[PDB]
């Protein structure tokens, strides 16, 4: 069975980016929220957007930040620890499926590689029991299509999902995501896209008026 993908410190926050936090008002995230090593004035949230803590390397951001350089250094740290973890799996159980499109499938637990870009067109599932493990290795781009849901079956938790992305993602707007993503460059979310699951970006994180829910 495959092990999970240890978040260390990194488990604690719903957003942390290196570039920091883009935004559209009004966006709505639930868990803590960080950016480092860039100032803390690139995070463009408010405290009303945050239920949570806000981070920051410095004493730049917005007024509710908590400044704290070691806990985000640590945090960052643990998320590129995580992302190569999650990259350095081997033996996938399945490699280039659907020929890089994916709609309509149901996903069923192991490791998954693609050596292009991903992309998510249409609903799917992904279903398991409670303590599957889902890690999907993507070489390229993560793309998925506006009002595409991901639904969960068989007791799958988002907490046991993790999306390895070597390019940037990008949610279409009114999509529903499932999982932790590892970008190794940005994450970015159109109009009212909702993700449950963490957002750990290598460069940015970018919103526009989105649901931001850390896995429970
Ligand atoms: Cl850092
Ligand atoms: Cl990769
Ligand atoms: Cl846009």
């Amino acid at each position: 069975t495959l092990d999970l993908v240890n978040l260390g410190v990194a488990a604690n926050f719903a957003i942390l980016s290196k570039t920091g936090i883009t935004d559209v008002y009004k966006s709505a995230i639930t868990g803590d929220v960080g950016a480092s090593p860039i100032t803390g004035a690139a995070i463009l949230l408010k405290s009303d957007e945050v239920t949570g803590t806000i981070f920051s390397v410095d004493a730049a951001g917005p007024a509710c930040k908590i400044t704290d350089a070691s806990r985000l250094t640590t945090a960052v740290g643990d998320m590129q620890i995580a992302y190569d973890n999650a990259a350095g799996r081997l033996n996938p159980d399945f490699l280039n499926l659907g020929a890089g499109t994916i709609g309509g499938k149901t996903l069923t637990p192991g490791l998954y590689k693609w050596t292009s870009t991903l992309n998510i067109p249409t609903d799917i599932t992904i279903s398991g029991s409670s303590t599957d493990v889902w890690i999907f290795q993507v070489a390229g781009n993560l793309n998925m299509s506006s009002a595409v849901r991901i639904t969960l079956a068989g007791g799958a938790q988002a907490k046991n999902i993790f999306w390895q992305t070597a390019g940037a993602v990008t949610l279409g707007s009114t999509s529903h995501f499932e999982g932790n993503i590892l970008s190794q460059t940005g994450i970015n979310m159109k109009t009212a896209a909702s993700i449950n699951g963490r957002m750990m970006a290598q460069t940015a994180v970018t919103l526009q008026m989105n649901t931001v829910t850390i896995p429970q």
